[PDB]
């Protein structure tokens, strides 16, 4: 495969549920953040469910949107923002600890700066 490791980690995928009215778990998994080898300017976050192994995310890294913690009482928990067609939605993942969800913030930033 031509794409490079930028983070691993175990993450939850959480998606508002409009009958719900809240986030609900959609899986637990492993997110990578992956970047073509040969170009700079292909990013993307990839998801594979633990157990059933099935794809859970798979999208581009956009250059026009923060991924950013909710707020500061909640670093381990990390706005997607993703167009799912039509509207932005937020999705959130969550990491087991703030430092790992500063990781991740971190990472995808400096994806960004080098995708410009």
């Amino acid at each position: 495969e031509n794409e490079e490791v930028l983070f691993c980690e175990k993450a939850k995928l959480l998606i508002f549920d409009s009958d719900t009215k809240g986030y609900t778990s959609r899986g637990v998994g492993e997110l990578k953040l992956l970047r073509k080898k040969d170009d700079k300017g292909k990013v993307r976050v990839l998801m594979r469910s633990e157990g059933m192994g099935h794809v859970l995310l798979n999208t581009s890294v956009v250059k026009s949107f923060k991924y950013q913690p909710i707020d500061a009482d909640n670093e381990n928990l990390i706005k997607w923002p993703i167009i799912t067609d039509g509207k932005l939605e937020t999705f959130i993942i969550k990491v087991k600890q703030k430092a790992d969800g500063r990781r991740l913030v971190g990472a995808v930033a400096d994806a960004q700066q080098a995708m410009e």
